[PDB]
Parts: structure tokens; sequence; C-alpha cells
């Protein structure tokens, strides 16, 4: 299978594979059950920010969701990424929705990666039709609007339940070197999730992978389009 | 065959295809033979440094080309890249050998582009035996001192005649947009060309180009990996 | 007096000091009369973008001023600044009124120069209270809503005649240097210039000074808080 | 008294004020008795680099010392810069000298603010004779090889004892603002630190303080140019 190291804004509770019983957002490494959670007041409509940082210096992954003139949610938890992800990696952002459904628009993406120097850089503030330097996988779009719609969403602008879709950046990313004083990287996305119901699922991640990574047959739902089963 | 922009650093003179009688540097627009050209006193052995900017405001092409304690060399073009690139490019460094030869070795390559804003920029001060984020075409080589050695050369540095080999970024790079109020771009690389000989061929190019462009049949010596023939 | 090069968004003719009849983007070097000017269909109330470029390869100073879904203005000007401004400098935004008035509010700043590396980077999407980075001179005031208001606005946002004000980045910038291969510079704000008459004056500079650059006396109106006088 | 959080690079152990029997890193938190300290291999006339990170996410200040094919040395301690700080500061680098002596030699420095987003960044990698960006307090010099000699050198290179000197960055830093969702900032510098004597002192620190701050009186030696005691 492949390797994935994740932070899922997570907007459904599935207790049954250890998910808190609200809205979270959890760390994952290799499992979608989250190393660490932390409550999520998510906000049905409103663009939300999300901000994630590491440094081979405290080996802590850090994420922080926010949303204009609310308190944010963070989580961390401490993890050496050189023990778990190959040296080369694809950066991505992966939604999935289930039996519930949510619209999972991403309005922004930047992320840097920094090698000691060796540094990679990119800025999305805006999707065209054609983005060539995005791989999109099963049901992710680009040109609506200018944004990336990573589930299917219909004509009329509503979104479909069993969906899965993910974009990852064209070039193979440095994430770890042996040889490195200092690595580090952060990524920002902005995200618009809307329902029409009041039960929204399931969420979205930004996830670091294998190279050759791809949606795993079956990973609709719970399993975010990043891991084959809950184990 | 490809769509090719380039800067020269063209250190033997080719004087039946229109290159002046002394090593230069020219602007390259879908030919080898130079829009422009200026005198280069290139320094065998010596680490030099090539510059190149172009903004959508002004639609100049510049390259200037320096050495420690050395005039620099300066060429610029009136170019609407618009009317020559595809939107989506890859970015490039190109290098030849043919009856003559020359070390083609890069010591660093950065590159920024910016659409108003989406962003790119890439940083390389040191190359590493698997550099993922490259595509290495025809002799190119990464990994020998924590060089990008684009034409071919022995265990012990001594280059060797009739090579060609180029280095292109991974991810594509959107070089323009109609709906662009400014575009730019702007790449640094460091080179180190030397001969045993007194009579150094062929050169080094910075060339943007088809995301899909490859070494054209035959392109060693005067060609520069860049060109199908002369014309 | 002080030593200005600026480019001036003139949303008033003073056709007696040499400025075409009609709203127009000029390049100012030593004089308030333009060396060079373009028309500009300035959008009473609405959020426009301004960008200035210059490199001492091309020696060309150009700025593009913009508004979302219409078409930009643009103009360039020739000018070697190693030969008009000292080494360093400050860097800053102005702005006037006189009999006639508009709002000259800044909602963003930015400002990159480099030297071949020495670097300078600041970026003001917000401003606060309390600005400690910008010198404030004549009328400019930060905090409401946290924009930069250049000249003078009452309590309801109207603004008020005979205002002069001005915003210096706190730190001097190195523009040039003998020893530097490449110089540049660029910068971009967004604006929001609203006028309740149909005849708004007198408009917003981005100017380079000496770094002891003040307000000079009388410069209300038309000479834009940078002249002493019309010369 | 000043406000002063700092990295030490201590050369120089002084036992009796709590400093451990060896050269070390430290993190100095309103006090030269360093809150935490790990063991540095310091090299007698080799460059050096130091680099300093901190997030508001974590509350971190994190510190790493290398010099090239040597393990680094690294420092960390958990501290809310909120509870410390002004909003506003300026940054530094200081050193001293005492009975024993060093050439206190700074061959680069760059710096990076950002709070969510306002930005501030610059790059030295070499200083000239008349640095207007930088504030030089005691016997801190720029200019000789494109240096920043923090404490006196004699004309033959010889370092001077009893010496005292920091260089600021001109302009104020807003390091924490309340509404701020992510605050970071990293520092690098490198450094040439060379002993006749085969016993140097007394070191070169990183610091942030009080926009306001200077050499407190005697603050030569142990004290590092940073504290008026060793309390
Ligand atoms: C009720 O179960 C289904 O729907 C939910 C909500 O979408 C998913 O989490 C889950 O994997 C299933 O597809
Ligand atoms: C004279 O013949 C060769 O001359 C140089 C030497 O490298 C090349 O430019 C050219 O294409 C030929 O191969
Ligand atoms: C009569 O003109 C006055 O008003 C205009 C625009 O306000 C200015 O340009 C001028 O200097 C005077 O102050
Ligand atoms: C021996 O004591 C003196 O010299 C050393 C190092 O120079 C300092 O640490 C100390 O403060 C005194 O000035
Ligand atoms: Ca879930
Ligand atoms: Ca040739
Ligand atoms: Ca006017
Ligand atoms: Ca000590
Ligand atoms: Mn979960
Ligand atoms: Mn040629
Ligand atoms: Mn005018
Ligand atoms: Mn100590």
């Amino acid at each position: 299978a492949d390797t994935i190291v994740a932070v899922e804004l997570d907007t459904y509770p599935n207790t049954d594979i250890g998910d808190p019983s609200y809205p979270h957002i959890g760390i994952d490494i290799k499992s979608v059950r989250s190393k660490k959670t932390a409550k999520w007041n998510m906000q049905n409509g409103k663009v939300g920010t999300a901000h994630i940082i590491y440094n081979s210096v405290d080996k802590r992954l850090s994420a922080v969701v926010s949303y204009p003139n609310a308190d944010s949610a963070t989580v961390s938890y401490d993890v050496d990424l050189d023990n778990v992800l190959p040296e080369w990696v694809r950066v991505g952002l992966s939604a999935s929705t289930g039996l519930y459904k949510e619209t999972n628009t991403i309005l922004s993406w930047s992320f840097t990666s920094k090698l000691k120097t060796n540094a990679l850089h990119f800025m999305f503030n805006q999707f065209s039709k054609d983005q060539k330097d995005l791989i999109l996988q099963g049901d992710a779009t680009t040109g609506t609007d200018g944004n990336l719609e990573l589930t299917r969403v219909s004509s009329n602008g509503s979104p479909q339940g069993s969906s899965v879709g993910r974009a990852l950046f064209y070039a193979p990313v440095h994430i770890w070197e042996s040889s490195a004083v200092v690595a580090s990287f952060e990524a920002t996305f902005t995200f618009l999730i809307k329902s029409p119901d009041s039960h929204p699922a399931d969420g979205i991640a930004f996830f670091i992978s294998n190279i050759d990574s791809s949606i795993p047959s079956g990973s609709t739902g719970r399993l975010l389009g990043l891991f084959p089963d809950a184990n």
C-alpha cells in the first residue's frame, strides 16, 4: 500500500474507527485512526484557513485551522518523518463524501520546503481549467470559479455522495535528507465546506505520500481518499 | 518541432551559421541564429554567474553573465513571449560538445515565475545522485561533487567530445496567461566551463520549451541540444 | 531640496504645470512635470492595484495600474537611477488634496529590493494603530479598518481638502551599488480613491527619496506631497 | 532595564554563574543564566552556521549551530514570547570579550518574521562600510572584508579584550499580535570565531529586545553585551 502522513479536517465522526464524537482535526501517520485529534468547530458555508508546519529540529507536525473572528483549533504530534516517509514524496490535498456529503472546495494552496539550501515554493491563489502543475485523481476538477473541487458537485452546485478526489503537486519534493542540518515545510490552504444537510461528510486532508501514490480503491467516506482500510 | 526560447553562453564561433567571430551570449527565439548577441570574455576554469529576467510590462528578455572582479556581458531583445511560447512550458539547462569540448558543470540553479498571484520558485545549491524533481536528458548526470554535469566527463573530470545533455525542472510552469496584469520570471545559475584545449566548445543555454521537449536528433556541437537544424 | 523619483497616480489635471487634460499615471524624475505619462481610466470608489518595477540591466522604470475586469494603464521611462538617487534611500507612499478632494486609502503595500545577494522585503496586508515600521508624515494615519489613510478623512470616511500625508518604510534601502551585477526593486499597493464630487484630486504616488525626506512646505494639491515647486 | 530574549553561542565557561564546564549554546530569557543549554564543539578559526526558529503554534524557541562535516548542537526551550517581549522589538547580534578574547566576525545574517499576512525579510551576505539599515552599538564595525566585526580587532587582525558590540536591524519588527492565527520568525547567521590564545571568550548572541535597547554599561565578558548583571 501507499505510505501516508496527513492532517485531516474530519467533518463526520466515525466512532467505530476511533473518531471522537465531534468534527475534529487529526494527525494521521500510516492510519486513518489519528495519532492525535483536537475538537474543531467547523462552520458550514464559511471560508476556513489551514496551516501545517514541520521542522527537523523539533520533529513536531502541527496544524492550525481557523475562521475569521473565531477561536483556532490546533493539533501537534511528535513524529520523526525521516523514519516514516521516503526521502522523495508528493504533497497533495484529498477529500471524500459517503452516504453524507459536502462541497470540498479549495480556494488557495501554498507549500514551501527547504533542505540545508535547496528550496521549493508554489502558490495557487486561483486554479485554471487546465492546471498542468497539478495531478488530479478521482473526481477532482479545476476551473469552476477558479477553484479546485476535490469531490463531485452537480450542475446546480449540490455536492454528490460516494465521491473521492485528490490534487498532488506535479514535482516530487525532497522532504528529508540525512546530510540536512535543518529541513522544514509549511502548507496553507483555504477551503469552503458547504452541506445542504446539517450532517456534512467526510472531510479534507493535506497529505504527503510516496511519489506514485493513488486513491486506494473504495476509499470514499471515512477513509478520506488516503487509506485502503480502517486499520 | 519543439518551440525554444533560450539564452546561450556560446563558447565556440560557428561563423557559417551567423555566430560572431568570438565567444558570445545570445537571445535565441525559435532559431540557433541569435536574434541579438554580445561579446563574452569567457574565463576558462573560473566559476561564472548567469542572470536571466523577463516581465510582461517591458516584454524584454535580458541576460547578464559575469565572473568575480571582471566586467559583465549583457544582452537584451524585445520579444512578446505570449506570441512565441505555449501558455505552459518546462524550463531547463542544455549543453553540448563537438570535435571540441569543455566541462558544462552547473553548481547552482534557481528560477521564480509569478502570474498576477500564482507563483513557482525552486533553488538548487547542490544536486544529489537521485534528483527526482529534474528530468535528465542525453548525457546529463547529477551527484558527482553535488554538481549537475550537462555533458560527459571522465572519472577525473576530463570533458568528452560529441556530448549533449539537458536538465528540465519536473513541474510545468504557467509562463503567461491572457488574464494576467503582470507576468515575470528570473533564472540564475553558476557554471564552470573548463577545457584542456585553448579551443573550448560548444556552450550552455537556459531554455524554455513546450512541456514535452526532448533533445533533437543530431543536436550535439553548435546546435547546443536545442535545435534540429541551423535555420 | 529632497531628491525624488516617483510613479504618480494623478487624478486631477493641472494643465498649467504640463499635466495632460485627463487623469493619468506618470514617471517623475526630480520634477512634478512627469518625464512620461499615460492615460488612466480612474474608477471612483473601486479598489485598484499599482505595480512598479525597475532593474539595473534594462534601467527602465515601469508601472502598471489596473482594476478587476478593466484594461491596464502602463507607463515606462528609461532612467539610470544610479545617476539620480543616492545609494541609500527611503521608499514611501504620498497623497494630497487641494480645493478638490478624495480618499487616499492604502489597503496593502509590498516592496522587494535585491543587490547581487543582499535583499529586503516587506508586506503590509493590514495596518495597525501603532505601525512602528512606518514613518507617518503630515495627515497620514493607520488603524481605521486596518488601512493607511494618507490624507484626512472624517469619522464617516468623508475626505477633506488641503490635506497631505506620506508613509515611509522605517529602514533605509540600498537601491544601487557600483559593485552590483544586478539591482532590482518592485512595489505593489492596493488603493481606494472615493470622491463625493465628480472632480476628485489630487492623487497618490509611490516615491523613492533621500533617507531624511519630509513633506516640502506647501506641497498640498498638485505637488502631491513630493515637490517644493512646479518646476 | 531592557527586555532580552537571546540564543547565546557561549565560548567561555563562567561556572560561578551556572555555565556548564564547556563551550555551550543556550536559550536566555531575561537572564544570562540560560534556561536551557547544550554542549557545543566550537571550532577555532572555522566558519559556523546558526539557525534560530520560533512559531506561535508550538511556542518553542530552538537553535541549531553547525560546522561543515561535524555533528550539530541543538537546544530548545518552551516559552510563550507573548508573555516576555513587547509586541514591537528590534532584532540583533551581540558579542563580547573580557580578560580572554576572540574575533566575533559575522559573514552573513538573514531574518524572516510573518504575522497572519504581514511579513519582513532581510538578507545580508555582505556588509558595506556605511550599512545604513544597521544600528551599530559599542565596538561593532562594518566594511573590513565585507564583514560585521561585533568586537574590536587591531590593525594586525588580533582581537582585543574587554570589548562589546551589537548590530540591530534598523526597522522595528512586529514579533507577536493578539489577533494573529500564526506568528513565526527565523534567523540564520554565519560567524568566524578565531583566538590566538586557545582560551577564547566570550561568545556571540542573536537577541530580540525592546526597540530602544542599548549595551548595558559594563556588559563586557560573560554578560555578552545583553545583561547589566549575572542575576
Ligand atoms: C454511514 O456510512 C457511510 O457514510 C459515512 C458518511 O459519509 C462515511 O463516513 C462512511 O464511510 C460510509 O460511506
Ligand atoms: C568544426 O566542427 C565541429 O565544430 C564544433 C566543435 O565542437 C561544433 O560546433 C560543430 O558542430 C562541429 O561538430
Ligand atoms: C485651484 O486648484 C486647487 O485645487 C487643485 C486640486 O485640488 C490643486 O491641484 C491645486 O493645487 C489647488 O490647490
Ligand atoms: C576571567 O574573567 C574575565 O574574563 C572572562 C572572559 O573574557 C569573562 O567571562 C569575565 O566576565 C571577565 O571579564
Ligand atoms: Ca470521520
Ligand atoms: Ca557556436
Ligand atoms: Ca495633477
Ligand atoms: Ca560564559
Ligand atoms: Mn477522524
Ligand atoms: Mn552563437
Ligand atoms: Mn500629473
Ligand atoms: Mn552561558
